[PDB]
Order: C-alpha cells, then structure tokens, then sequence
C-alpha cells in the first residue's frame, strides 16, 4: 500500500510505501553537499519492550512503476530485542540509514524525492514519521 507522508504515525502492520523528499538544498543542485553522507531518519519508533520488533527498509526510484516489477534495495533494518526496563513498558526510538551510496546503485541521483518501503517482520510497531536529511 502506497501511504502518503501525512498519514503518519502509523502502525506497521503489512508493508508499506512513501515518497519521501530529498534535502531542498537537492532541488537546486543535485550534487549540493556531495561529501555530506545524505541520511535517511526513520523517527518515533514505537513499541513494548517485551515485544520482539523488526522490519526492514529498501528505496526505489520514484518514477519506478508500482504495478512494474520490483526495483527496491535494501538499505538498512530496525530490530529490537525483547527485554524489561525498570521504568518504561515502551521504547520510543529513531532509526538513521546512509543513502548516498544508494541513490547511485539505483541510479535516481537526478531525482528530487524516492520511494521508501517499510517491510515488517515481526512485532507490533508505529512509526512517526520518515525523512532524508543532512
Ligand atoms: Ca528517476
Ligand atoms: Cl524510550
């Protein structure tokens, strides 16, 4: 399911897909802050601690077609492991991923935004929000 960006927070349930804008100093020069690592923030991850939680993250090219084949690449993955804590039931977390390398594997380093798939593994989890930034 194809999600816009105002439809977080949401709860990871089934896999999901977001455009996601690139940093605006991108819009005006692609090549803006080229030895900046361009960084991909997954931000208000939610869930109890007793609860194992993982998903995974890939990009794709934004004029990919959607009913085309998969063209998505992995970037990184979330996992917690269950445990207890002395004063919190939950973790509120953030996930940080490297896209430069990326973004020139798939060749979208023309674009001004991508797609971002979240796929969960196992584990209820809400997510806050999603965002490129330096
Ligand atoms: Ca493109
Ligand atoms: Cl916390």
């Amino acid at each position: 399911k194809v999600v816009a960006g105002t439809e977080f927070p949401i709860s990871l349930g089934s896999k999901i897909s977001t455009v996601v804008k690139r940093p605006k100093q991108k819009k005006r020069s692609k090549k803006a802050k080229e030895d900046e690592e361009e960084i991909l923030v997954i931000e208000g991850i939610e869930f109890d601690r007793d609860v194992a939680v993982k998903f995974d993250v890939y990009v794709n090219d934004v004029d990919d077609l959607p009913s085309g084949p998969d063209k998505t690449e992995f970037a990184g993955s979330f996992v917690s492991v269950p445990h207890s804590h002395k004063h919190k039931k939950k973790m509120n977390t953030i996930l940080r991923l490297g896209l430069t390398d990326l973004l020139e594997e798939i060749e979208a380093e023309d674009d001004d935004s991508v797609v971002v798939t979240l796929v969960p593994k196992f584990g209820a989890v809400k997510i806050g929000g999603i965002k490129i930034e330096f």
